[PDB]
């Protein structure tokens, strides 16, 4: 039984009338099952997470574009997130019985059908990227909404798939196929100056070529949310394997620390796969002598040290991808 | 008008039906109001926060202990928590333009009402006990229920007020005047034995901590340990010194820490204080009482067994 996970990202996290009529759009699709919905109000965003057949969540991610098109309006959205289309990022992984190479032909056949149907430009990255320019979504989405106009009149900007247009209400779209990503926020008391200079000091673009920062694997940006009161250091683990959440968080601390500005806690946006949190226990227990056997017990107690908890109770049966499915 | 804060604790924590009602008969009492219920099955306690005029508060006392009386049968419990009767302790506190003295009259007048109208034992500790020896809770409860039918026989235990006679169903209470108690647990990954091991070095009567008293018991609801506290004056001994304090003894034996949990309500100030010291700790510079009450919440994990919504558990903010 193959089984792709299918993260797609719209740019409305506020109107609860439209985020329910996507996720109606994808639960209602054959072979699909909708895991998660994760809306945010100041980020103005939400993510919806779920799995199925490799063409089953292809037909299931166009369903949402479809009802995202008419629900959306991007000349009049606004959010602390960065975004360039209403449907921002459509990525597909792997998860059982799917080579990645797959995963990349469900992201070209979505993107693919979606810029037919809409008529709106789309772009390839991650493993289905044409170009090493292409494979980063930060890269791609530089400038933002606001930057396409002038970026689709240059033929380094042309499309993987649709018209070199400026579709106002739209934007435009990247698809992609991944390994999993975490999308994990830390919360700071800070400016939001303050936190994006820790992002920019930690992540592995860091501030260009020639500055490149701390962690490798690891996209982040900083802002302040209007909703929480807050600042937060917004990142993106793309390789847990090869930077974890401990080490995200840990780091995020220490250069907190450096300017007297103290980490309260931290967010998972989405799932996360059991391994990253285990992976996770394993370094605490290291660092403190800790000797665990029980699963839950790994669980708690990294929920605690990260402060998984504090904008919302972190429930491991909801948001852990094996213990959903 | 006055308000003086009332926290019962019943020996009911599993059964809703039972824990509700006690609520209903706090929350239909005119002049009270319930502002928190916090129930255990492991300790199998449920703990009740309301205030109210003074002679409000000891109606809906005795309306609560009436409804306790027909509903817990003290022969069959069992729980974490000591205890010795279906309405254990009945503390009365004072919160605003009431005197402690004016407290101490409504923890004697709730007593003898209660044992009178009950035909049960009832004892006075705190700042209405009538002896030294019975200002302590702990000396008063020790033994527990089991140890009742014995020590009822003897003249050193005759009850402050009713007969000295032993009911199956209910046990014996304590009532009494106090100043704001803060009930803190901290969450251990260890046995039972090893957090009442802590519990033992840490509280006053051996301890490390003045004004403290604790024991450990075990959560088998959350597959967890704790080192149950009560901070009997915040002001002298704190939530953080009485959180690190723990958090030292666990790393002595290799145990983790993993938050903690206020049972009840707290005062603003007490929060403050805790926030002084990790900015202290940590040369932080907060403005924002959001953001120092934010900060203690995180550093102490309060939030680690349920959330911690400020506004509904700090005193100053629901008054
Ligand atoms: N109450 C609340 N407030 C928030 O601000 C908030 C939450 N909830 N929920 C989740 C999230 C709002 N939603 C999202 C959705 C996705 C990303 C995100 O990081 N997506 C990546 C995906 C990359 C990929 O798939 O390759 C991106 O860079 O676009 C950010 C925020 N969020 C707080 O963030
Ligand atoms: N689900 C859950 N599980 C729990 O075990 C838990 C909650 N919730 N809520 C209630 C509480 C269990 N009950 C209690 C009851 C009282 C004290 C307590 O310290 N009371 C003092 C009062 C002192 C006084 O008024 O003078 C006492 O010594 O009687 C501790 C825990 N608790 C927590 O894990």
């Amino acid at each position: 039984s193959q089984l792709v996970e299918c993260v797609p990202n719209f740019s409305e996290g506020k109107n609860q009338e439209v985020i329910d009529a996507i996720s109606r759009a994808v639960a209602q699709t054959p072979g699909c099952v909708l895991l998660d919905v994760d809306s945010g109000p100041s980020t103005n965003r939400t993510v919806y997470t779920f799995v199925g057949r490799p063409e089953d969540v292809v037909e299931g991610a166009l369903n949402a574009a479809r009802a995202a098109y008419q629900l959306i309006d991007m000349s009049r959205h606004h959010g602390e997130h960065p975004r360039m289309g209403a449907l921002d990022v459509c990525p597909f992984i792997p998860v059982r019985g799917v080579t990645m190479d797959e995963c990349v032909r469900c992201a070209q056949a979505f993107g693919q059908r979606l810029a037919e149907e809409l008529g709106v430009p789309v772009y390839l990255y991650g493993e289905a990227a044409r170009t090493a320019g292409r494979q980063s979504l930060p890269a791609l989405r530089a400038g933002e909404y606001e930057a396409l106009p002038e970026k689709l009149k240059q033929a380094e900007w042309a499309p993987d798939f649709g018209p070199s247009a400026f579709v106002p209400s739209w934007g435009a779209t990247v698809a992609g196929a991944r390994k999993f990503l975490l999308a994990f926020n830390i919360n700071l008391l800070s400016t939001r100056e303050q936190a994006h200079r820790i992002a920019l000091d930690l992540r592995e673009q860091g501030r260009g070529k020639d500055q490149p920062g701390r962690l490798k694997k690891v996209q982040a940006i900083g802002w302040y949310l209007d909703e929480k009161n807050l600042a937060q250091v917004s990142t993106n683990l793309l390789d847990f394997e090869v930077t974890g959440l401990h080490t995200v968080f840990e780091e995020t601390c220490r250069e907190a620390q450096e300017l007297s500005l103290p980490v309260v806690g931290s967010q998972l946006v989405g799932l996360v796969p059991l391994k990253a949190l285990l992976d996770a226990a394993a370094f605490y227990c290291e660092k403190e002598n800790l000797f665990l056997l029980q699963d839950e017990h790994r669980i708690r107690l990294v929920v605690n040290r990260l402060g998984l908890d504090s904008l919302a109770p972190f429930k491991p049966k909801e948001r852990i991808i094996e213990y959903l499915v």
